[PDB]
């Protein structure tokens, strides 16, 4: 039972958490492989804007803007645990786990950030502007300052994701890791005391090697968005897919299932909208909802009715398309539809961030349009029949017609006045921060409001519920080391990202509050690692 | 290093799944022991009604009345996946195994029932008018007549757990089936096949006993309700406990760590509101709230209006609690408050099917007692402040007591006229099932509504969400036998209802839907397990 290479440190996948972990790890000295299940590196972080919210960042002290650590806990456990938060607890209500965790990424994110610039792996620059989704909460004591990009990024910061994984690839073979790529590791090698002595991946050819590891196996292998039963079986919501790379298929999950571990989180993705039908054709450029496109646009249900402020922040905003109607044995919300004028389409419309109004030369297959709102309710039927299969056979109310021009009465007088008495769109920061292009009038009295035209052309497109990917796996320590059901180390195993459990439960913190929890994680990861014995 | 006993056949639990499993394997000529955990027999399974849901029953075929197998799947796959049914597709949009255990719920209930009827075991009567829980869809072509219950229950049915143990336990005495209460089953043992061969369980005192299973190991080990960290991390919602037996722990979910099986349908539960003090303060008597009592009687949320049909089916009233506000990051309904009159505290109290309305006698704790309406929220505010870090902290409204007058006045004019314009209370044929008790009034034009007093006193009590008990756990195939990660059997190793998962998703087909197919699938488990060759 022999093996056809050996490492001190083996990496499973190549997006943040494996690059990082593994950049961490040969710095420090050791010998160390990639091994990537997809022809090539990067994952969903490739896909990002790769935001990364760093606590208590150099720029942030350097530019005079301060951090207090007891005041970002209270902010990060009343965003995590609503019910049980209280500032007079001595964990403000979250478990010692969660807390111990939030304290870590207080800890790490920093040194991590700084070391993978230093060694120009990661280079950045400070985004000052970008504030956190509940800005408003008076626990937040830092409620912009925190995010960090890749220096190179594009002003929009659209592809960051993509300078990221060039950095930190380039900086990764400078410094002499190993990449093997089509390879999808499928089982941890245990020696007879039951510690990761390495994996056995599949090959495209098929066959199968056994990698050696001296000192640790990290996984970074992302969530399960693209296995739809381990999906639909774990997520608190019945999603439809998601931005997260087509490889992420949950693999730990299977690998895990043998080596006695704890899955938790497995209730909970990172949520957001999608335009549904780029979900349902499995578009690899799909990205999610992240800004709703649009000022002069609505959301409507199948009954023509505004049914939420359109503007929320997106991990709250999908979870209304699940409400549940137990009378009809239905999801009211299933697709929402959102309707936009003229002037929306030539001045809200991007590239970026997965906006559903796209510039001419964009793929708008997912586009309805008609010359009138009679017109475009026919088409949203034709649109609403050709998915049925996936959405209950949902068809428009008979009184679609007279409840669409009521709702367009309505919301127009409310962005006269700018204000939304319905759902309040454009009261919070973040409807506005998040708000996306629009063409700037004189007197327009709520950013994220104008009448929609009183003629055509319409435009429409379903949206759906979606994620970025699923935040649940096998539960690790601080430390990043995946954990027995009796809460002590499997020793040599180690798991970062979204492959392992987030402490994050079901909540957003803020933009970049995926990618720099896990860069401190791939730091305290690696840094245990580099303290293993070798073995056998 | 050996066995201190030795049977054909191990059962562990001693509710439905498991006293039924162990009586159709004694009936086949194996040796048989029950395992309990508890002190007494019977689990959850003890505190139900014993409703149990059979499709195509033999009171139903005297009736002449058919239940054709294709209608049959059509109802199920319709409540089951709505978003997916459709009546054209080639298993109706399920996938092959849910449409194959559904199936096998049809083809077993009945056969399972007849024969646990003819050894004495589970002798029934018909419940004629029970009407399945959505009745009114189309798909339902058989929309009374499934139920059955325990022959000699009482006139209200509450206490046919009590009977179905007392009968199948008696039965499976006289038979020679073995019992030992006060047996945490811990382990499964395997030999180096990897065949389980039996069990390793803690007794009281904390010695460990070994228990040798020649052909098979059958858990019927209940779910996962009161392990408050499984619960947590797995429902899609964050529920406060349920009716479970407090021994339902999620043993199984431990057990299975190491076996490399597939956790299926965990994010989900069978769902009911409960009367939340009663779930907090861990009363083992509370049920789940399937009777909302009082027609003279209205759920409010904190800010004092009505936000739901206080009489709809308690497997879909239970996820109202849990709607989620994005903009204010909590849940507006965590809790709601039942507020009644003295007519419906005196006519509609009741010790049954986990009433808030108490009659004189009972423990009433929960009760909020005060002769003004003002005084009433007086009342409340102190009951919200004592468990405030349950419930973040939750504060009624400064308009709660103008607002409370207002929705009273409305819903006292739809008591008048029987038409609830709002939320539609009493339209629904399940609504009228579970209305409970009420004053007759020679004009009530719809028996759930009748206008609230003005005079007090007034009566609340706090409403949260709980389960039954969840329905996930190791996948299993028809035949009750536990699966590997490549979806074969894991030889010798069977499980049957709660602990294993439900093929019912989140979704509650009618009275008697969780027992029902729990006999036909100890029937099937059984008849499988007879077939085992006899092992190590
Ligand atoms: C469009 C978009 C924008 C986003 N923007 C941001 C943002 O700006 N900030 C932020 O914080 N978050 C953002 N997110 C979320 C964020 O991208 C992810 O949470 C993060 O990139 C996940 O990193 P990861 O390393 O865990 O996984 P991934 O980047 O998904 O990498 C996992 C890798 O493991 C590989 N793999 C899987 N199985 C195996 C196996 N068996 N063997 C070997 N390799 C395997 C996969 O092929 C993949 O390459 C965004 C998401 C999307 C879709
Ligand atoms: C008040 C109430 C009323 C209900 N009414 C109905 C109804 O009318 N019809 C219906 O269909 N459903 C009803 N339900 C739901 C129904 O009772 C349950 O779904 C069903 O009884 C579960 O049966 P079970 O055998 O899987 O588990 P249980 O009856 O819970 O039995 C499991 C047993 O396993 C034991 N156990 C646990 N761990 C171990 C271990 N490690 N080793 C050994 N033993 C162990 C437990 O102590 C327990 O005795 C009701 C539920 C409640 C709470």
């Amino acid at each position: 039972a022999s093996f056809s290479a050996e490492y001190d440190i083996v990496v499973v996948g190549s997006g943040c958490a494996g690059l990082t972990s593994a950049l961490f790890s040969r710095w420090h000295g050791n010998s160390v492989v990639v091994l990537e299940k997809a022809a090539a590196l990067g994952g969903t972080t490739f896909k990002s804007a790769f935001w990364y919210w760093v606590p208590n960042n150099v720029p942030m002290r350097a530019a005079g803007i301060a951090d207090p650590k007891p005041d970002f806990l209270k902010y990060v456990a009343r965003v995590t645990r609503p019910q049980f938060y209280d500032p007079e607890h001595p964990t403000l209500g979250l478990t010692q786990w969660e807390y111990d965790m939030c304290e870590a990424i207080y800890d790490s994110a920093s040194p991590a950030a700084e070391l993978l610039a230093q060694k120009g792996a990661l280079p950045y620059r400070h985004v000052p502007f970008a504030t956190d989704y509940f800005s408003e909460l008076p626990e937040d004591k830092a409620k912009s300052g925190r995010v960090l990009t890749p220096k190179d990024g594009s002003p929009s910061m659209a592809n960051g994701g993509q300078v990221a994984i060039r950095t930190l690839s380039t900086a990764a073979r400078r410094d002499g890791i190993a990449f093997k790529t089509g390879h999808r590791v499928q089982r941890v090698i245990l020696n007879s005391k039951g510690e990761a002595i390495g994996i056995e991946a599949l090959k495209d050819d098929n066959s199968v090697v056994r990698i050696r590891a001296r000192k640790a196996v990290i996984f970074g292998s992302g969530g399960f968005t693209h296995d739809p039963e381990l999906r639909s079986n774990f997520l608190n919501v019945p999603v439809y897919g998601g931005c997260a790379a087509f490889t992420n298929e949950g693999d730990l999950v299977r690998i895990t299932s043998s080596l006695g571990v704890q899955l938790r989180n497995m209730n909970h993705a990172w949520l957001c909208p999608v335009t549904f039908e780029k979900a349902i054709g499995r578009d690899g450029s799909m990205s999610g909802m992240f800004s709703v496109a649009g000022d002069s646009m609505i959301f409507v249900d199948k009954r023509g009715k505004r049914v939420v402020n359109e503007k929320l922040n997106y991990n709250e905003l999908c979870q209304k398309l699940f409400e549940w109607d137990g009378a009809k044995v239905e999801y009211p919300n299933l697709v929402l539809i959102s309707i936009w004028d003229q002037r929306s389409q030539d001045h809200s419309a991007s590239n970026d961030y997965g906006s559903a109004i796209v510039p001419p030369g964009a793929d708008d297959r997912h586009v309805i349009k008609s010359d009138t709102l009679d017109g475009l309710s026919q088409q949203i039927s034709l649109r609403l029949k050709k998915y049925a299969g996936q959405i209950g056979h949902m068809e428009l109310s008979s009184d679609f017609n007279a409840n669409l021009r009521e709702s367009i009465l309505r919301f127009n007088g409310f962005a006269s006045t700018g204000k939304d008495e319905d759902f309040h769109r454009g009261e919070r920061a973040s409807d506005v921060l998040f708000n996306g292009s629009t063409k700037k009038e004189p007197d327009q009295k709520n950013p994220t409001m104008w009448p929609i035209s009183s003629v055509g052309p319409y435009y429409a497109a379903l949206v759906g519920g979606g994620t970025l990917d699923t935040k649940g796996g096998p539960k690790t320590n601080t430390h990043g080391q995946i954990l027995d059901i009796h809460d002590k180390p499997i020793r040599g195993l180690y798991g970062v990202g979204n492959c392992v459990a987030s402490a994050s439960s079901g909540a957003y913190w803020a933009g970049g509050a995926t990618l720099g929890p896990m860069i401190a994680f791939a730091y305290r990861a690696a840094n245990a690692a580099h303290g293993e014995p070798k073995r056998t």
